[PDB]
């Protein structure tokens, strides 16, 4: 038996770029590290400016670049300067002790 | 094989507050206890006034406060006074015994 | 790996009712035909308006043909709309393939 | 604990058809390339209109290049739209990493 719970949250991630025709969210690899989020992990991305809510996967950005970029169709759901929260969830046995989320506040 | 089934439902939760620039959904910890919903658990939140449907995670509110508050980008999807249903699911092997959902009706 | 795959689909379910101030209520015989159980999570997609939502199943009276959207979901349909109702299961992709139970109501 | 990670991505799939009164049909050789199986749940995202949906996969004829949105999903695209089609898997992250299968149809 499993339930979904918060694993990681990055708060106040400022969008630095967007690329519709990408060759999904790019995040500074050091921020990913702080948040215990791995390459290709599924995340929920929510936008404080426009209210958009979406799910996509993570691409590594360059370490210490502060890159936060929405690529592909997700580019249509933001603009540069928007503030995001980026959330990862995990499925756990509810008979186990509670998971303590990793919280990263970029503000 | 595993399927998702209803584990908990809080019905007719009235929004008492909203804060866009939070430092998700805040629920009276006593109400959470009645519904067997734990802090940081993922929930579906559906709004009877405006029809909005979203997924977020639970933050504890003060016991017996009747606080129901949508924080962060979710704040853009409600107004004070709106009536919510708050739902949590669980993944189970359906060859096991049925999950009997915990139903909390606040109306 | 664990992946999600289709386990049941009810096609061309016609909305018979909606009640804002109550989920999806489905004739219990149709549920059995689809191998969908009470309180199971389902995807509901609407051919008339394109709406897509997830909710849980409530039993309707057997052989009533009841298909009703209740609660906030009521704002996402009207009586007479045609729905597809889909349930998924998580399984090992290398183990024997799941044959979905398909129920066509047209 | 389990987390969801990318397992398969088809990029720049051009919509060739849509049929409301039949959900995504994909050339079965493209599916094989992407390690996507019949009835697998997929995320479909549209570069032209920004729409994001979840549905399941139906086999199309091999080497046809068919990419067709069926059912209510038909209301969320037009012929010629470019799609990305994504599948995820739940894994124990302390095991070895899933190397995603990437198929670029551009
Ligand atoms: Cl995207
Ligand atoms: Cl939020
Ligand atoms: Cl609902
Ligand atoms: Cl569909």
């Amino acid at each position: 038996m499993l339930i979904s719970v918060l694993k990681s949250k990055i708060s106040y991630a400022t969008v630095t770029g967007k690329d519709l025709f990408y060759v999904s969210i790019t995040i500074d690899s050091e921020i990913m590290k702080q948040a215990n989020i791995i390459e290709n992990e599924k995340v929920q991305v929510v936008n404080l400016n426009n209210g958009e809510r979406l799910e996509t996967y993570v691409i590594k950005g360059e370490p210490n670049s502060k890159t936060i970029a929405l690529n592909g169709p997700a580019a249509r759901r933001c603009e540069i300067g928007d503030q995001l929260f980026i959330i990862s969830y995990t499925q756990v046995d509810p008979t186990r002790e509670n998971i303590k989320p990793k919280l990263v506040d970029l503000k």
